[PDB]
């Protein structure tokens, strides 16, 4: 298939967190997925993510290196890189 | 005093987590503190971070951009910048629970 895959590396997966480094080449996509845990995103590169909602509507979100944000369990989205730059962020999922 | 204060900004703080951005200018220190929460360090820049143990001995943590690591509640240290470059990292502390 033509869709380019997002790359992931799990850096930590202990009793507190699962930390995954995500790298999205230009023209890649995570595919739609569902979040089962609250999480923090730490962007490692400046960029522009495309977020596709379950209904197909689309939004762009700016990532700024070192500017973290928090999200709750239940988020459902496809994250795509429609930009010319590799997107890089760490996702820190918050375990119980 | 001649030591420069470390700078901190709390980016996120909620019932599950606290995320603090630490910026240490050359010649700065956090001051000795203890950690009451397990945490994760995310270095935002390569650096050499001085860690002063309770016994006064020092070591130089080798921080690599984007290479996170985990630490346990109970850590007691002063962290300093004796290098020529600003040190920057996020610290992500987990709440109970
Ligand atoms: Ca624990
Ligand atoms: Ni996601
Ligand atoms: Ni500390």
């Amino acid at each position: 298939g033509m869709t380019v895959a997002a790359k992931s590396e799990i850096q930590i997966d202990n009793d507190e967190v699962r930390v995954t480094e995500w790298r999205l080449p230009p023209g890649s996509a995570t595919g739609h997925h569902t979040h089962g845990m609250d999480y923090v995103v730490v962007p490692m590169a400046d960029g522009e993510m495309t977020i596709v909602a379950p209904d197909g509507t689309r939004s762009l979100a700016q990532l700024k290196t070192g500017r973290s944000y928090a999200r709750k369990a239940g988020v459902q989205h496809d994250v795509r890189n429609e930009s010319t730059a590799e997107i890089v962020f760490l996702e820190i999922e918050l375990k119980a």
